[PDB]
């Protein structure tokens, strides 16, 4: 799962 987020990068994703 990818949700975005403040601080950079923008852009997150889980290790699963």
């Amino acid at each position: 799962g990818c949700y975005p987020v403040p601080y950079p990068p923008f852009f997150t994703c889980d290790p699963n």
